């Protein structure tokens, strides 16, 4: 059995998707229709570093992920399971037939606007400590406005919360054995109950759409279990205010009997996470 993994923010790069745009002109033009700019120019030329601005990053990654998937479906057998990292979930649900290409793109455009417009708090990526050790350190250092935002591998965790606490935790984390601690360039403390207003707004936005049942199961970042057909809105809206349970999602699939994990989209970010999850499991 085989799973496709769709990457999210952080995996974008100038020049990405070039060959896919060439091969899928209809979807390239349809994407332009939703966005109002050339999607190819955004990805290839990266005008004014817009690719690092989340309201453009998210559409770019969605389109490249979606076209990467369709290329794979022409050339090899369908996957048995799908999973996407944050933005990646939207491309996973597109692949599963939950919504059409345009709808998915409209949803990520809105997601990018909400997250770009978000204010308050920050985030840091931590390499070299497990979840338990991270939780212990937050406690020990009195960081009661900081929580775990991403569980990406057994040694890769993202934390999220009050800006001053995110700053102050760096040295103690490094002294505890973190191989790297990097304060991220983001608008706000994503993936905490802090983002509840954005969650509510996105949920209400999603009421205006009509979804179809997934034809291939999609593992939710919120639950680390397959999305229910009647729970698409909760899975997508609550995701932005909930911890991203990526490591658990991959372990769930391994426990189900999935042996092959393939990254579907630009880069090798999820491939590297998979190597670490598999090495530990
Ligand atoms: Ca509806």
């Amino acid at each position: 059995m085989k799973a496709y993994m769709f990457p999210g923010q952080g995996s974008q790069a100038k020049g990405m998707g070039r060959a896919l745009f060439d091969a899928f002109p209809a979807l390239t033009a349809r994407a332009d229709g939703v966005l109002g700019y050339s999607i190819r120019a955004l990805c290839q030329d990266d005008p004014d570093q817009r690719l690092s601005q989340t309201q453009f990053t998210q559409p770019a990654l969605y389109v490249v992920n979606a076209l990467s998937y369709l290329k794979r479906r022409e050339e090899e057998a369908p996957p048995d399971f799908l999973a996407g990292h944050s933005l990646g979930e939207f491309s996973a649900l597109f692949a599963a037939g939950v919504f059409d290409f345009e709808t998915g793109l409209a949803l990520v455009k809105k997601r990018g606007e909400l997250m770009g417009d978000a204010r308050g708090g920050g985030m840091a990526a931590v390499i070299g400590l497990d979840e338990e050790r991270v939780r212990e350190l937050l406690d020990q250092n009195g960081a009661t406005a900081v929580d775990i935002a991403n569980l990406n591998s057994p040694s890769q965790v993202v934390i999220s919360g009050a800006k001053d606490e995110i700053a102050r935790l760096q040295v103690p984390f490094e002294a505890a054995g973190a191989k790297k601690y990097t304060v991220l360039r983001v608008s706000a403390a994503f993936h905490s109950r802090f983002m509840r207003p954005a969650m509510v707004e996105f949920g209400r936005f999603l009421e205006g759409y009509d979804f179809a049942p997934p034809k291939i199961p999609v593992i939710s970042n919120v639950t680390a279990r397959p999305c229910k057909a009647d729970g698409i809105r909760a899975a997508l809206s609550e995701q932005i205010a909930s911890p991203v349970r990526w490591c658990e999602s991959i372990r769930y699939l391994m426990g189900r009997g999935v042996e092959e994990f393939v990254e579907c989209g630009h880069g090798i970010v999820l491939t590297g996470l998979y190597a670490q999850i598999r090495r530990d499991a």
